């Protein structure tokens, strides 16, 4: 054998791990298939794209062109069905019709051997109207063998009955292939649509009591589902709903000692009432939780919960199973940490003593939740456990129920995040909040959408409980607007934490990235009805950037972006597209003053001509505007954040 | 079964086309082996290459570092010994001594359980001990030990006696490693030093005649061989020796038509005379080939003969093997063509009637070569034959006779270049010929010796018969001062085809790249003892390079390489170390104007302190200067192409 075929097809993109790990699509997402295709001495080259289903049937002809002159890089977007197992081939061939026209352009206006230029032309379509299977087709190529032959006519005659449009649309559909060459073929994982699209609300149930109650159940905290789903959102995602430890449980703005009052921190999971496959007494009961479940999917929100693979020194698991702990030469377990940053209210597990048991049991107390309808799990640091225990967990949940979906909240290094993504996680929390200005944005969107789209499924949430910006407490509300428009247009996944509405920017410190009085470790009511009596919550502007997303699917994707420039520093500008819908947004980056500049579009990019003006529609205010290859905008913060259009087409 | 390990070793390099293809180097050879290393949680990783010889055999211990901070892209430097087959794997795993010194260095001087923390290290240090072969370090290890646990001291003075120098050097050596965990082997090919290490001097026989025999021989031709290993050279790179075709030759300038008394071009192989197993019956018999090969290796030069697989029309292939060619409708065989290059004198090769006998018969020619001495062959045009023809017959050639040597003469664009090299091919010609700028030969250089340096090793020409550029046309001798000093600097191998000494530089006419007079269409006699006796001839800095070269491990190596900045656009400055031996190299790249500039060094990247001073000599003229971080040099087109200086230690 030999690795390379007769014409050279060489390193199919995506591949993940050299071909080990499926690369990443939704049913109905498009995405480039790419490899490097050429030959040896001058003559043509075509290449294509052949897909398969999980049941081996191959997809529709799928022709690729070279991508920029020179580079021998052939490219073509393909789009994935069903979900399941797929596979991608491409192959790559001769193409002598394309060689034969280039040649006969060119040999039988100056003169040359003419009978016999065109007496190939003939060989050529003849053995081209055998393999094509349809019978109208065959006989308009036998009409063009016939006139290529007919030495009655002239020579331009007896060529340019070759190429009509007629026989164009017979060879561009079934062209002549020399040589078939095929890649070996690389595997595809198709998810459900959820994975790459979706809105997530982030809140603690707890929080949301009554006057004589004040800790929140789940019967009283369904009463927010209604204005979560009013607002657009699809993912409601809840802090640990687990008993609650009381050995080293903090106290208010992460202090070390709780009062008696004090509620604790949801992700110190355990007591002797339950661990992870139970619900905290204060919530109420597995039936409560089922009535809620029950009332958000009537309302069309999903529920995730934490997963927080950890335990409070009272966890259950602390005695039944100490093996799953590292202990010191005195019997003691350190508590958790992630430097500068302490857990004295947590132990973390160890994997190496019983890595089976804990596997076991993971997957059991996953199976629990998804029997009463959680098919999300938000993973908790998933870095601080092994990866390979992640990559054994989510084969297994995976293998009998494909559509559960996990989210990595991995706050971490480059290289754990993307291998994170690479071993089976769906969606990956990413550095969104610490990229702020035009260049980090550009930057890091731009490798978002690009190479790393193969493997992972990017969630911007645009604040949580542990992550408030400087770029929020400094510019306060509008800096929540700003980010909340960047987060809605720039990733097919966006969320927020509850509060976010309400611009609450008030940080622990200057300097820190915490809340004051953090929900973490305190009920936090909010007059949710009074801020919207007075116009002191984005609700609006949140609901109608759902809206949006819903009514535009160019804003259901990741991979379709380019940035175009402006002359000014703090306007960025970008534009998404899938098919006949475009989507155009220009974003004043200033929270503080008003800023005018000209965004100078790249219109071959939006398909269209440089002198071409096209109608667009702002639809956070639906004032119509012309725009073309340079614009003036002029954006005031407070008023209007930035301009989200569509193109009228 | 996982395919991420306990600790993550993932995206090992070197790899080509990801593992089907080895890796190369040459004997005595360094290169980096480098892996994406990191694990969960914050505690530390170690790792490290094991290198195995073609029977097993493990290298020794090879430890990595981490490269940058914040990457986890670990790497360390490997050297190849005995050639053939070997493999290349990195270990990772927990470094816990490593982590407990982390703790320990905070949690003592702070007062933070203490006793606990010690006996900690003193269970681990236990563990350590057991491990070692040595007696002498055991004790060493047990001692330290006993420090930890001697609760009657101080807690500095215990942590103290395990942090010892003493003990670093026992633990570097033979660390105590958690988890070990494996990439894949990858494959690696180590060839013969000449692969990678060689000056190459093309010319062509029959120009070396006489008075009354104006056609050379081999036994005339065989004159030429002392002059050419006293200039340094160890390759003889010549032009097919076969007969020659008489139907289409080629007369003077390349011109059509030949006069009865045209010699006609080499690469037109065949008449009934003989094929490509034959000999010119000008150029001499069998038995005179073997004579001159003699006297070559007498002098340490080795014969590399041109392999073109190609025919003239009186080639017997034409009548014994049709189908070794394309026969258009009326069964004439179309000229070759390299657009706008014609070949009016030869037919070309056609490969998918029967490709098993075509290899088979190319195998059979190269063979016969070898019988006769010949272990390298510079094979013409391989971008005109199918990739997957040269991938089969090298790994024929190669799997009896691993010592020949392929290079590959592909003037193409840079896909084909690096697939062929790829394939099997030992050696490449490039680009280097097109780079004659600062930003061109820095750009092209990092290509080189970066990434590529797996895969393909360069050949230098400074100029072929087909390629005078047009630096040496309108540059003149200093021009070639330059050209030959930027070669034999920048790679380990370069080469020259006769002529260049004598600063041969009219061209056909303006704005080609072909000479005036072209020796491939004519003998083209050369009064070498009339240029020697004037100093017409280059020739002496040439034999200086070269003897440089052989002096200076430095220059035998191609991946050890940096740019030195310079604030004059047209002086380049660069360093080559190898060992303790280091090579600073300044060339003014102006062959008209004189040129001074600041050379500011980059002394970290020499091994040295930002500070210091180092004493240089220029083995060119044998001046000695003293260097360090800026320094003004003035280099004068005649007197003083470059410096070449080496550091004195
Ligand atoms: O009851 C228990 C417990 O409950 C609560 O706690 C829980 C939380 O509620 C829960 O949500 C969860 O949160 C924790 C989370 O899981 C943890 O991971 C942890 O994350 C935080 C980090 O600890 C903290 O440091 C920070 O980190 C982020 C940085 O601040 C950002 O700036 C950002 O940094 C990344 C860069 O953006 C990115 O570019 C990349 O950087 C690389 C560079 O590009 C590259 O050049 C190179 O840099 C070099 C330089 O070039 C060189 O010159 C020189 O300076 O070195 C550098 C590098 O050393 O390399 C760079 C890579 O290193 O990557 C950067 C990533 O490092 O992102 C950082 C990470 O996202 O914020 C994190 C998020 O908050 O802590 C969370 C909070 O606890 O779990 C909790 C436990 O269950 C309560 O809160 C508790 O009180 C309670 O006890
Ligand atoms: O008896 C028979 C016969 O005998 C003799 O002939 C024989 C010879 O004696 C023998 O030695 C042998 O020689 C021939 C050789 O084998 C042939 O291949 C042929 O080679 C020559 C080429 O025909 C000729 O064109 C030329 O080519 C070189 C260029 O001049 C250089 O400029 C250089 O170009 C390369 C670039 O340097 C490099 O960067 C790369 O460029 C790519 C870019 O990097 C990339 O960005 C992209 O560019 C885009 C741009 O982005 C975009 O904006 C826009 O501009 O488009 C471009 C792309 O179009 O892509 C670029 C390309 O992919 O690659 C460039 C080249 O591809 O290098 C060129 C090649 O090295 O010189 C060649 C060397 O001579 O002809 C030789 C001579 O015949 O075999 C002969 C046959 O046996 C006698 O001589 C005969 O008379 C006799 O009949
Ligand atoms: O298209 C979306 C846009 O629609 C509406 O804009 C209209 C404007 O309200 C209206 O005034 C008009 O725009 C005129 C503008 O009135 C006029 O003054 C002129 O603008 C000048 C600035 O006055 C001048 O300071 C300077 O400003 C920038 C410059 O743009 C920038 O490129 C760089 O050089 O810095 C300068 C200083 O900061 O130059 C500009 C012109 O380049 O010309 C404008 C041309 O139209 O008409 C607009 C509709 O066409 C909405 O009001 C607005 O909110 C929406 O964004
Ligand atoms: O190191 C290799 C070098 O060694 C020997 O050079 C020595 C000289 O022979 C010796 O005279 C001395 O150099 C003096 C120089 O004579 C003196 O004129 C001065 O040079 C000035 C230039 O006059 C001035 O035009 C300017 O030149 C450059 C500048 O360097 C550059 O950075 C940029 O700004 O462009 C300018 C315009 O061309 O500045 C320089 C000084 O920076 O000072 C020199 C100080 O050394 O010492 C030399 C070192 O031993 C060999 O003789 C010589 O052949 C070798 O190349």
């Amino acid at each position: 054998p030999t690795v390379v075929g007769r014409i050279p097809v060489l390193d199919v993109r995506p591949v993940v791990q050299r071909g080990r790990r499926p690369a990443k699509a939704v049913t109905g997402e498009s995405f480039e298939v790419s490899a490097t295709v050429f030959r040896e001495g001058h003559d043509a080259v075509g290449a294509n794209v052949v897909l398969r289903d999980p049941r081996g049937r191959p997809g529709p002809w799928t022709p690729m062109r070279e991508l920029a002159p020179g580079t021998d890089r052939w490219g073509a977007t393909v789009t994935a069905g069903e979900t399941g197992t797929w596979s991608y081939t491409v192959e790559a061939w001769g193409d002598p019709v394309t060689t034969w026209r280039h040649h006969a352009r060119i040999k039988i206006p100056a003169g040359l051997d003419t009978d016999l230029v065109l007496e190939e032309g003939a060989r050529l379509y003849e053995r081209a109207a055998a393999d094509v299977p349809g019978r109208e087709d065959r006989r308009e190529l036998l009409a063009a063998v016939d006139a290529l032959r007919d030495e009655s006519r002239p020579a331009a005659s007896r060529l340019a009955a070759a190429l009509t449009p007629q026989v164009d649309a017979v060879l561009a559909r079934h062209p002549l292939r020399d040589l078939v060459t095929s890649s070996d073929p690389l595997p595809l994982l198709v998810e459900r649509e959820r994975a790459l699209y979706g809105a997530w609300y982030e809140f603690f149930p707890r929080s949301e009591g009554t006057p004589h109650t004040p800790h929140g159940t789940f019967r009283t905290a369904a009463r927010r589902l209604p204005a979560i789903a009013a607002m657009g959102f699809d993912v409601v995602y809840l802090p640990p709903i687990h008993p609650i430890g009381t050995t080293h449980r903090k106290g208010r703005n992460n202090t070390l000692s709780a009062t008696g009052d004090d509620v604790g921190v949801p992700w110190a999971i355990g007591s002797p009432e339950g661990g992870h496959d139970s619900i905290h007494p204060a919530l109420g009961t597995l039936d409560d939780f089922d009535h809620f479940v029950t009332e958000a999917g009537k309302l069309g929100l999903e529920i995730a919960l934490d997963f927080a693979l950890q335990c409070s020194p009272d966890h259950p698991w602390v005695h039944k199973h100490p093996e799953w702990f590292h202990h010191r030469p005195d019997g003691t377990i350190a508590h958790a940490e992630n430097p500068p940053k302490k857990y004295q209210d947590i132990y973390p597990i160890a994997f190496d003593a019983d890595p089976d048991g804990l596997a076991t049991e993971t997957v059991r107390i996953l199976r629990h939740w998804m029997d009463h309808g959680v098919r999300i799990f938000r993973v908790d640091n998933p870095h601080t456990k092994p990866v390979a225990f992640w990559e054994r967990v989510i084969a297994d949940i995976n293998g009998t129920d494909p559509d559960v979906i996990f989210l990595a909240a991995a706050f971490t290094r480059p290289a754990m995040m993307a291998t994170l993504a690479q071993i089976g996680f769906q969606q990956s929390y990413t550095y969104f909040t610490w990229r702020n200005t035009k260049q980090e944005l550009t930057e890091y969107l731009t490798e978002l959408s690009g190479e790393a789209a193969s493997y992972m499924r990017p969630n911007f949430f645009a604040n949580t409980p542990d992550i408030l910006h400087a770029y929020l407490q400094h510019g306060g509300r509008p800096a929540f607007e700003v980010r909340a428009v960047l987060a809605a247009t720039l990733s097919p996944t966006w969320g927020i934490y509850s509060g976010y509405e309400l611009c609450e920017n008030t940080p622990l410190r200057e300097g820190s990235e915490e809340y004051l009085d953090s929900e973490k470790y305190q009920l936090k009511p909010r007059d949710w009805t009074r801020a919207a009596r007075e116009g002191t919550t984005i609700a609006p502007l949140v609901t109608r950037l759902n809206t949006i997303r819903r009514e535009n699917p160019a804003l259901r994707q990741l991979r379709d972006l380019h940035f175009h420039p402006t002359d000014k520093e703090e306007v960025i500008a970008y534009s998404k597209r899938q098919g006949s819908n475009t989507v155009l947004v220009v974003v004043n980056l200033d929270p503080r003053h008003t800023q005018e500049a000209t965004v100078s579009l790249d219109m071959p990019q939006l398909g269209l001509d440089w002198h071409e003006s096209v109608p667009v529609r702002d639809e956070l205010t639906g004032e119509t505007y012309h725009w073309g290859r340079a614009n003036y905008v002029r954006l005031e913060p407070g008023r209007t954040p930035a301009h989200v259009c569509t193109v009228l087409r």
